[PDB]
């Protein structure tokens, strides 16, 4: 019974509760990368890169 | 019964509670990378890199 | 019964509670990398690098 | 300027986040009172009682 | 300027995050009172009682 | 400037994070009172009693 694998879980998020409460949020970039506020993110990859919250300035 | 593997878990997040409470958040980059506020992130990769909250300035 | 492996867990986070409470948070980079505020992050990788909260200035 | 009272707050709830996740919830009373699952409830009373999640068995 | 009282707060709840995660919750009373699961409740009373999560068996 | 009282706080709750995680919770009373799971509760009373999580068996 090759791979009779029952209920697995891979790359799962469940049961999250969040409260963000600012008064003056502010972002100001010049020529670069910015990544904020990522929340409750899942993923599964096969035979490939798997970045999630990446941020790169230049590439040459 | 090759790999009769029952309920595994791989790259799982569950049961998170968060309260962020600022008054003046502020981000200001010039030519670089910034990554903030990542929360409750899961992932599974097969045969590939697996960065999550990466940040790189340049590449040459 | 090769690998009759029952309920494993690999790269799991569960049951986190957090309260951040600032008054003036501030980030200001120039040409480099910054990574803040990472929380409740899981991952599993097979045959590849596995960075999570990386930060690199340059690459040449 | 008798009672130039500016922006007060009295009996206020704001900024709530909740995740309930059961599999078999069950309630079974016989002749009594039950009160469950109350959430995010505000109130203001003037010259009178102010119960919110009360529960009484008998009165004679 | 009698009572130039600025932004007061009285009976306030704000910024709550909750995750309940059961598998078999169960309640079973016989002739009495039960009060569960109260969350994020505010109140203000003037000239009167102020119970919130009360529970009484009998009254005679 | 009688009572120029600025931003007071009275009976305030703010910035709570909670994670409850059971597998079999159970409550079973017979003729009495039970009060569980109270969380993040505020109140202000003037000229009156102020119970919050009370529980009484009988009254005669
Ligand atoms: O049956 C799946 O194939 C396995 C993976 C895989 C792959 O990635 C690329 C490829 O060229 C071949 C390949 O054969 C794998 C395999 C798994 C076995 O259990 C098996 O008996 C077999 O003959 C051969 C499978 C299903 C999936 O759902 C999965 O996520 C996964 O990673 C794999
Ligand atoms: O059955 C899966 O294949 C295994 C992994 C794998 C792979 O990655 C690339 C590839 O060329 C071949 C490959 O054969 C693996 C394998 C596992 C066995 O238990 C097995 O009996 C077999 O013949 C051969 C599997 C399923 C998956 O779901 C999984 O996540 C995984 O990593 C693997
Ligand atoms: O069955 C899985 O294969 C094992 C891993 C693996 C791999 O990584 C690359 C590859 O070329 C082959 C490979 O064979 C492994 C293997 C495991 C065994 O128990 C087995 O009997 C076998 O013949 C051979 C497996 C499943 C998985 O879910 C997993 O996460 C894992 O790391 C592995
Ligand atoms: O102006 C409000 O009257 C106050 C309360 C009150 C009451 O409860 C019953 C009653 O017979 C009389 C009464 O006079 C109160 C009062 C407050 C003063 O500041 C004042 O100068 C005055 O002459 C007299 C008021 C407004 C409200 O919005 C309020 O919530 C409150 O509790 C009260
Ligand atoms: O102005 C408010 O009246 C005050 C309270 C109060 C009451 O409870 C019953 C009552 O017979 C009279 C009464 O006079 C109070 C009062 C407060 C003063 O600052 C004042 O100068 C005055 O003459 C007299 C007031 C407003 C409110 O919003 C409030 O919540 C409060 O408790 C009170
Ligand atoms: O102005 C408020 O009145 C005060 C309280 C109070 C009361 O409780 C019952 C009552 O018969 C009279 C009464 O006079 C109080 C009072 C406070 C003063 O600062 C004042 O100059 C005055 O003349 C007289 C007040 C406002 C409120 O918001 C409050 O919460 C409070 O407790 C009180």
């Amino acid at each position: 019974v090759l791979y009779v694998g029952s209920k697995t879980k891979e790359g799962v998020v469940h049961g999250v509760a969040t409260v963000a409460e600012k008064t003056k949020e502010q972002v100001t970039n010049v020529g670069g990368a910015v990544v904020t506020g990522v929340t409750a993110v899942a993923q599964k990859t096969v035979e490939g890169a798997g970045s999630i919250a990446a941020a790169t300035g230049f590439v040459k």
